[PDB]
């Protein structure tokens, strides 16, 4: 051993009582009531969406699929690239308990079909640059039986978009600030459906994201809350990395400015132009930055942190990408689409070249011999094992798969090799 096992320190602040629905509704409604709060901004388009417009078509998407008759027993789809409706329906959806399975927008046909058949949702939200596909999945998936499109005002090729549905279910004088979210069992009644790295299907409790709210507005785990803090976040939403760090922003407030096709430029525009504080890569734009020579054209004085998880950042790549930047380095995070969301994360300032961080709170982590299971202790490499109220409840229907994973005990093996050591800073071993 026990002093071989890490142990995540003391949140700042308690873990909230509720499902992760009411955490959310909450906090938006209390922004919504501040005229002029951005939620997101989209930066190809130029286009603001406020806490207001955000919380009052998440309530009305909750209260119409409630209408039309969705309740625990149910999951929606929710497929689209990054986008300003993206997270309407997922609100929507955790507002009274409906479980969201996000499909990758690049999938092709035949993923998206294997994708959903794990996830088997009653109704699907979708862009209109994938309706096509979605149409033909249904062919073979008729318990599919309604379509939303998303990024729609009108109807859309026959089909409501979330605003017609919304209105078609609507009782008479509904009012958005006095709705309630459902009440329910966070432990049990599932939030996400998160496709595995042929995919598996994920499901991850509420708790698991009332954890990661916690971690997401700790001072030293998250971010702190301040007004007019910018977040340019160009990582996919319907995976764990995108996910949870955007609901967690939703959470905290914050200015949640998106990108879902990469250019150096627009990226740099942005950064500046939106004073962005906070920086989110998926780990092959770092290769990219580490050979980019404009970014010193660009006013970055605001640039605090750029955020690194999901994949491997090699020390080398980190230190240049932190020097492009003039930032002390970079701030990285592990986790697995199986642990919701990062379970080790540097904590603010006490960055270290090659780590990805400590134990979170709530959890514990230990390295194991790769023969016998036995702990091991300072920087000896191992298994990488966690516990703690983030791990997923298991595979969709796969709980061989499930039981393959997690022992009679809850240790989660990551199937990474790992050591920390001596002020208990992480680092993960490539396996070639
Ligand atoms: O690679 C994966 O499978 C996915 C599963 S979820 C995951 C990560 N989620 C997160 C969520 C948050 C972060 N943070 C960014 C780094 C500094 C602040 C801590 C959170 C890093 C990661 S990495 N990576």
């Amino acid at each position: 051993d026990a002093k071989n096992i890490k142990k995540g320190p003391a949140p700042f602040y308690p873990l909230e009582d509720g499902t992760a629905g009411e955490q959310l509704h909450k906090a938006m409604k209390r922004y919504a009531l501040v005229p002029g709060t951005i939620a997101f901004t989209d930066a190809h388009i130029e286009v603001n969406i406020t806490y207001a417009e955000y919380f009052e078509m998440s309530v009305r998407l909750a209260e119409a699929m409630k209408r039309y008759g969705l309740n625990t027993n149910h999951r929606i789809v929710v497929c689209s690239e990054n986008s300003l409706q993206f997270f309407m329906p997922v609100l929507g959806a955790l507002f009274i308990g409906v479980a969201v399975a996000p499909a990758n927008d690049i999938y092709n046909e035949r993923e998206l079909l294997n994708s959903m058949n794990i996830s088997q949702p009653t109704v699907v939200f979708v862009s209109k640059k994938g309706l096509q596909k979605i149409l033909n999945v249904q062919k073979k998936l008729p318990i599919i039986q309604k379509i939303i499109i998303m990024d729609s005002k009108t109807d859309y090729q026959g089909f409501q978009s979330m605003y017609t549905f919304v209105t078609s279910h609507l009782p008479p004088g509904f009012n958005e600030y006095d709705f309630v979210p459902e009440s329910f069992d966070r432990d049990k009644t599932i939030a996400l459906i998160m496709n595995s790295s042929l995919p598996k299907g994920v499901a991850l409790p509420h708790r698991t994201a009332c954890v990661r709210f916690s971690h997401a507005r700790d001072p030293i785990f998250g971010n702190q809350i301040i007004p007019d803090t910018a977040i340019l976040s160009v990582v996919p939403f319907h995976h764990g990395f995108g996910m949870f760090t955007t609901l967690g922003y939703l959470i905290c407030g914050f200015r949640v400015v998106l990108m879902y096709r990469f250019e150096e430029e627009l990226f740099l525009r942005s950064l500046q132009d939106y004073k962005i504080q906070s920086a989110l890569l998926v780990p092959t734009l770092f290769s990219f930055f580490a050979k980019s020579t404009l970014i010193d054209k660009y006013d970055l004085s605001n640039l605090h942190e750029i955020a690194s998880g999901g994949a491997p950042l090699s020390k080398e790549v980190g230190e240049a990408v932190a020097k492009r930047f003039h930032l002390p380095g970079i701030r990285q995070g592990y986790g697995l689409t199986e642990t919701t969301s990062a379970i080790l994360i540097t904590p603010e300032g006490d960055d270290k070249p090659g780590a990805v961080g400590k134990v979170v709170p709530f959890f514990e982590a230990k390295v194991v011999d790769l023969d016998t299971g036995k702990t091991l202790g300072v920087n000896q490499r191992g298994e990488l094992c966690v516990r703690g109220p983030m791990i997923m409840s298991g595979y969709v229907n796969n709980p061989e798969a499930t039981n393959a994973l997690i022992d009679k005990d809850g240790w989660l093996h990551s199937g990474d090799i790992a050591y920390w050591d001596e002020d208990e800073h992480f680092f993960i071993v490539d396996r070639l």
